DNA sequence: TTTTTTTTTTTTTTTT
């Protein structure tokens, strides 16, 4: 609250898992920590699932920790083909000839799935508790929560109690609310902390909020800005940096 | 359990990867979004009179003659006979439902009828989820068109979640048409205003539980209102969005041709 | 089941295809939109006091004498006696209600009953003396009288957003199930910047009160404009805003009022 | 049912066009040449700026319609109480300004001329006043039309009945009040004058400094110009008394525009016709 | 309910012999075309931000309280109670009290503080208010229970803190409080920003449509008085008074000129000729 | 809640038994008479013309030289940055502009001699970066017992009219009946035509951007002008725009800016 | 005992 001037005697004289791409994130929020609930809030088609899938790939090969996915947005094979194409630096699911040309398919399969690292998913709290106890998962990702006031808040309190009981890194993605006046978030508007559907617990029981903004109907729709909106451990919020998508490969890279 | 490890999944991916349907007119659509694919939900949104039903009816003609795929219509906006007379006139290069003399001059009616309806391609429609499940199971329909959803907040959201679950369970191409919202300040969409993704009635889940959004713009009270512009707003597969191309209507014939 | 195969539809199309009602005055209308057709919903718009009821009254007059079709008026805005007197004055070429030296002159000459059965001698016109009750009354007009044209004077006083949406869907379902020609008249909304509509401002398709459902479930929209406090408030403009069946829109023509008589007649005006 | 056929409506029309009609205005000639008076079952609305004479002209009209024409006039004035709007009519009848002079008030207290001026004006039951929820107001107006049998009813300052009522959205309340009031006026067939205000202009001159007022300047909603039969606006510039009349919408006739010029007399309070 | 106009003979006479205009001070030009203030009379007083609203209002409250016997109730919300009380005492003693620490230190020692206090507050003609629905209730308790004649409010924008509906409901409640009670009600409001031109604080003549908050404020007010002064010009203490609206008399325009005295705080009637 | 004039016999006598002087220039105190309990002071200039430097200098003068508890709420930067700014301003150096100067003071042990001379007397308090701010300022006023509270860069806290009007109303209600001097730093609106604020435009009172309620609840308004592009970039001008207490507006004096210690001195420039 | 869309009307400000 109120900080006295006597507690600045030495401070004037004055981590966890790291994020891949846009290096002003782990410079700013000091990476992810155990027991946290990270929210990734952006508009439609802004690259939420792509960013969290890149994070999941960089936390399953360079980190080696057991990663449990909850992709209720698409099937379990397409999200694996996206991982294989991302890892192999080549846009896989959107090129027609290469998908039958490479079938060395076992060579590209086993190089990234030789371990028992990744655990995909086709009640949900019991499934995540099983993924946490019987499998040793350290990163749990949930992509779509809007299908899973009072029932939203009870679900969020139950997820927060599960996270406090376990100590697992948890990344949950939800959507934005429809702007009522002016332009939209998809065309150059910064995301506020108010812009959240469902209820108001998304900015209360979470620990950090990451937003991505790009002008989709513009001259360069592949040049995002990343914004931190909340961070209980640091307080450093605002602009992180800029990334490009690199449409040949699909890796989000800062520049 | 419902857990699936990444190790025991080499078969299910191999049988999965072992473009899809194309769009006719303004060929910078399948140059941009690479045409339609399976299991999708496609939204076609424009203003009143902009040419939504004309575009989807031309697409339904072009997917039932050269493709031969089973097409299931749901034209809740109009009757079941006018939507067939428009297909007959469009296939026969003649503005049929507007010329009174030719409608009685041709009656060669069966000659124009059998050439396009000799197959079991098209299945029309005069609870709705059970009807669409029947049209998908007992008929083999690969394309399902729904002309109007606003006559069918939570009542739209639960309906869209159930439609997306049905599309996920079946793997059917599904096109759904809804309208634009009311603009508050400035010009209207009917006089040359570009469309943002905000312009959707009902709620905001329409842009979140879909896969692509296609919009048309034409200056109706202008000098040449027969020159549409097509805009792609969203594409989860590619990301390529923006102005695709132009189509002229060719008022004598009725075919949208790219020029 | 409600599925229909396209193969088993050869006969129902043949009995279906086996122009419609023309419009009177400003002959660029029926050249452009080709008149009304059975099973439509028509919108007529203008500013306040610009003559929407005046324009639809001439059409109800010309559709009852030259056509012979059953016409059902729904004058929610006024009484039945006043619109009956205005129809009599509009047919007999004489401004009736707006002249008191003649309203007592024709009742003593005995030719009032001559002018009465000259236009009301048939069973053409059916007036309405004022939601679900209105729908039941229009259904009884359609079934129990065989009406071809049903005119609704004013829709804004029916609502005493979702209640406008449900009403418009129900009216479209009624007019499609019975196939009756249905005309609906509404007003415009207050513009925020610039001039008002009454001094010659052209009307866009946004300017519709209540909600935006008035243009998404209607087949054609006709707007009429006239510079009221101008050089002359007689030369009116007619604009087609939307048409599903024909498509061609824009300015149709130019009419004058003929203040001595009151007939909207087309006149020569290029620009 | 209500499906009245056009054939079985003969004698009704014979008893409609034979009878009412008329009830001319005062102060100007061009007003009656365009609007052709006030008729039973209509709505005539008069607007001005702030403090421009939308009450003086109407009380001057209510003096003429209650004395020289015998019609029972009911004044629902809500700006002032019944003690002042009945006192100003006496002075306007006697061609003076009674409230604006403390000499003549004490003089008519002394000599007894107040009783002569009271019983000369109110010798016949022609003026019915009302003192100040929207429910009981229409009930008292229905009591004026049914029990008292009023022929002219003047409702002044409709802005006070939309602002003293607790409503979230004001536009629907104005619309519902206007359609219920027009339903009352059409069912009863009584002449009903309703007085409302104007709103703030966006830029340019102000309405109290000579701005030519248009029809879209009505304050509160757009239901005020859609359900009225006649709209008359008054415009002057503070020649601080030269007031002109503008017909904005005539539904009966078609002649609208500049009707004429009036001059307000600072001594008597009458709206005399001008020459210009 | 409704009444007939022939049962009013016993009250129209009773209103005819009751109502008396309370004369303004500082300028005779205001009282020439307004004839004062009566029972049931809402007077709006406005000028630019810092041009002398509360000073002229405080002078009017001082002259109607200690010289005319009217019981005056103030509801000053800009300042505290002791600050406006000290300013009333210093204004009545023709000095500038709170702007001088030496005089405030001097008058507490020689015992003339009570000499200045009891000469004003001995008759008990003034009442003060110490800081939406409870405010009108306390004003009703001030009117009925205490028996005050002229109620003065200051800085209406606190009570409204959508603003247009709130200020319209508030103006309707204050008009209903003023009418059918017989109480003078003085209301102070501010001015919105001019779009183009110069500022009101630099000498622009103020029009009628500068009253911020709604358009309903000048519709339910009976008499509107505006002040102006050019503090950046050659003569920064020569104010002008403009009567914008007068429902009773109908004469609007320039009233006169007043000169403000920097040493006594009494703005007096000047003799400037435009 | 209503108190009559008879109960104020000893309260007014309690009120008679002091303005905190403005340092840096004596031309301000000639026409402002300091600042009392409940004296809202608005301080503004152009974009980067030294609002934070002048207000931090006045807080440094009021804190360690006059014995007043000073509470800052700098939202432009965090706690340690403005702490380094206070220490480097008191010790007459330019601390955050040379890395050797930050390194020299810690290698010789004189860094602890600068903390204890400033923050050892408990006369300073800082705040770490909308209704949650007022509840903490209330605990700073009541619990800690401070006298001069400063808030900077109001655009962080704040349709940008209703929010700033409610904020200014709540701050005025907090500063009234408390006995606290609350200084608020704001900005100016952008110039549309003419010269800019970085060139020496003569400022008016209606330049407070966001609303018009910032000059209606402020008690003393001070504006600074610095011509960084002209001949003298180190000369500032102080203009009083509004004084409720006295009423004297215009140029107060002249001060010269320094690029050696960070301070700015009282000058005697001639116009 | 709570979050999101649609819509007509009155005011106070905002940019490149
Ligand atoms: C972020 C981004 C995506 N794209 C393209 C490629 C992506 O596969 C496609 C969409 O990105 P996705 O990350 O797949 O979007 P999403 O699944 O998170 O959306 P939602 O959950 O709201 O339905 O758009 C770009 O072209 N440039 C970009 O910067
Ligand atoms: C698309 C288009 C239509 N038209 C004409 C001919 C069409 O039959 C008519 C309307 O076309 P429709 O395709 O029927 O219009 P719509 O379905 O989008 O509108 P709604 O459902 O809201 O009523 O307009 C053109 O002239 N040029 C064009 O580009
Ligand atoms: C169309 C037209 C009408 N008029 C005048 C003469 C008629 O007596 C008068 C009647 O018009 P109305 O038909 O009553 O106008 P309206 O119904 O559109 O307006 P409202 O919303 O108030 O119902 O219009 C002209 O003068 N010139 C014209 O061209
Ligand atoms: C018309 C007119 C009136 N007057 C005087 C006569 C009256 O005393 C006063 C008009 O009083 P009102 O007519 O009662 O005021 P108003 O109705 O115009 O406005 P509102 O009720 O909304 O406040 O002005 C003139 O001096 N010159 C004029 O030209
Ligand atoms: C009347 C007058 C006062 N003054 C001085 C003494 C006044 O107390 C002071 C103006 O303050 P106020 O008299 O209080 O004026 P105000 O009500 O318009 O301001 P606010 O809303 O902010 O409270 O300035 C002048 O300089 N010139 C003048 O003409
Ligand atoms: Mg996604
Ligand atoms: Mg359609
Ligand atoms: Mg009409
Ligand atoms: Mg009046
Ligand atoms: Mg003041």
């Amino acid at each position: 609250g109120v900080v006295s001037a006597l507690s600045l005697r030495e401070r004037i004289r004055e981590v966890g898992l790291l994020f891949s791409g846009c290096t002003g994130i782990n410079d700013k929020t000091l990476g992810a920590r155990g027991g946290e609930v990270i929210m990734v809030t952006s508009g439609s088609g802004m690259g939420k699932s792509t960013f969290v899938r890149q994070q999941a790939l960089q936390w399953g090969t360079a980190m080696g920790k057991k990663v449990g996915l909850a992709m209720l947005q698409e099937s379990v094979e397409e999200t694996a083909e996206d991982l294989i194409g991302l890892h192999n630096r080549v846009r896989l699911r959107q090129s027609d000839s290469l998908k039958r040309e490479i079938i060395k398919f076992d060579q590209w399969f086993d190089e990234l799935f030789g371990n028992d690292t990744f655990h995909l998913y086709d009640r949900l709290l019991a499934k995540l508790a099983y993924m946490r106890s019987g499998l040793g998962c350290d990163v749990i990702i949930l992509d779509h929560i809007s299908i899973v006031r009072k029932m939203i808040d009870n679900l969020m309190t139950k997820l927060k109690g599960f996270a406090k009981s376990t100590g697992v890194v948890l990344v949950v993605i939800c959507h934005l609310k429809n702007p009522d006046k002016g332009k939209a978030h998809e065309e150059g508007r910064p995301v506020s902390i108010t812009d959240l559907r469902g209820s108001g617990a998304l900015r209360q029981l979470s620990d950090t909020i990451i937003a991505l903004e790009r002008n989709q109907q513009g001259d360069m729709p592949n040049l995002v800005l990343v914004r931190i909106l909340k961070c209980r451990f640091t307080g450093d919020t605002g602009i992180a940096g800029y990334m490009e998508y690199n449409k040949e490969t699909g890796w989000l890279e800062p520049s």
